[PDB]
């Protein structure tokens, strides 16, 4: 759904998530640039070094079945993946909340 950028790039993604106006945990999903294959989760955070920036993390899809950032934790489709942490964050950056307006 709303979420799904698809071939957005890094770079442009990143400019998007970076306003201001974005809470924490403003996200997107996309194809990966550099893995072939492969999606990404690109995620607002804030730390204190740094201020606004952002995290992106590796999706990857077994062969014949679960999408996963972390092997063991898997999902079967991408729509569950982003289900679940937007509940909890469970080693993310932090929890999913806002889809990026763009
Ligand atoms: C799958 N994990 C490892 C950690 C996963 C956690 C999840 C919670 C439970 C415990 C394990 C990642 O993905 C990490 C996540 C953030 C981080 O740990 O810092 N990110 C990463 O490794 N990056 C590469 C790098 O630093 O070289 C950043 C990056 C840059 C461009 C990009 O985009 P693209 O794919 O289009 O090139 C995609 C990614």
């Amino acid at each position: 759904e709303e979420w799904y950028f698809g071939k957005i790039t890094r770079r442009e993604s990143e400019r998007l998530l970076l306003n201001p106006e974005n809470p924490r945990g403003t996200f997107l999903v996309r194809e990966s640039e550099t893995t072939k294959g492969a999606y990404c989760l690109s995620v607002s955070d804030f730390d204190n070094a740094k201020g606004l920036n952002v995290k992106h993390y590796k999706i990857r899809k077994l062969d014949s079945g679960g999408f996963y950032i972390t092997s063991r934790t898997q999902f079967s489709s991408l729509q569950q993946l982003v289900a679940y942490y937007s509940k909890h964050a469970d080693g993310l950056c932090h929890r999913l909340t806002n889809v990026c307006p763009t």
